DNA sequence: TTAGGATCCTTCAAAAAAGGCAGA
DNA sequence: TCTGCCTTTTTTGAAGGATCCTAA
């Protein structure tokens, strides 16, 4: 549990709410018990001319990495724990992914409750819905209601 | 009198048009003027227009500017140029990633004056123009300060 | 089984220009 | 002439997912 400079929780929080995304994702797979699995991603992405940002921004937050696709770049925080401390200290300063952020703290909260319940799990990715109507959804496949066919 | 932005403020609105916000420099093609070309310099912040209540926020808060629509999406735009000024000036020292387009826009702002009064710091200035175009990621640009170099007409 | 990572796609939501008009 | 508003276009640079892999 890194603590953070409030200023630079400030501009992040601006740069985040411009070129961030805070993702939740629901994924099929037969291996885990309800058949699916939560996926929980903070993101930022950059044109790949500018991943020296993304790279001062991993030595910055501590933790995650940089993946470059090509064309673009981007920071990623999927690890639980460490998401939690830092959107729990980003939080209080976003403007447009705040509501986002705090469905992914409630989220990851109910986790291991999550595991133990179908009805507990079901309950936690209508939360993921949540999340992707805050954002710019357009691909989306897997939602609450495929899951409801824990019906069954 | 210039109006006095809040520093958490300026924080917060300095990562997010690092974002999704732009500081453009153009030579626009013009006869009526003394040139034959107008220095346009703009600030602006664009977003999906579901949100413009976030670019009328900033009208508020920057206290000059206005908002457009266009097709989905909308923009904050800042042109007026003693405003502009006061505004990228104290702007400037939070900036991470377009802190140089700002400190052009500022530069080239105070050369106006004198721009108006000789070819040569016309073409000067334009250069700086290039410079923020550079530095942006410029992909449709037709005028430059070689389309300028046209005084030798 | 579970979590984190790897790799890629889909579709814009931005960016960064290009212009034009009409009063003072 | 000037300047400050207006209005459109072009091309991405982002966002916001999708899904396979594998060590623990
Ligand atoms: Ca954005
Ligand atoms: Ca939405
Ligand atoms: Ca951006
Ligand atoms: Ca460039």
């Amino acid at each position: 549990n890194t603590k953070y400079n409030k200023e630079f929780l400030l501009y992040l929080a601006g740069f985040v709410d411009g070129d961030g995304s805070i993702i939740a994702q629901i994924e099929p797979n037969q291996s885990y018990k309800f058949k699916h699995r939560l996926k929980l991603t903070f993101k930022v992405t950059q044109k790949t001319q500018r991943r020296w940002f993304l790279d001062k921004l991993v030595d910055e937050i501590g933790v995650g990495y940089v993946s470059d696709s090509g064309s673009v770049s981007n920071y990623i925080l999927s690890e639980i724990k460490p998401l939690h401390n830092f959107l729990t200290q980003l939080q209080p300063f976003l403007k447009l992914k705040q509501k986002q952020a705090n469905l992914v703290l409630k989220i990851i909260e109910q986790l291991p409750s999550a595991k133990e319940s179908p009805d507990k799990f079901l309950e936690v990715c209508t939360w993921v819905d949540q999340i992707a109507a805050l954002n710019d959804s357009k691909t989306r496949k897997t939602t609450s209601e495929t899951v409801r066919a824990v019906l069954d």
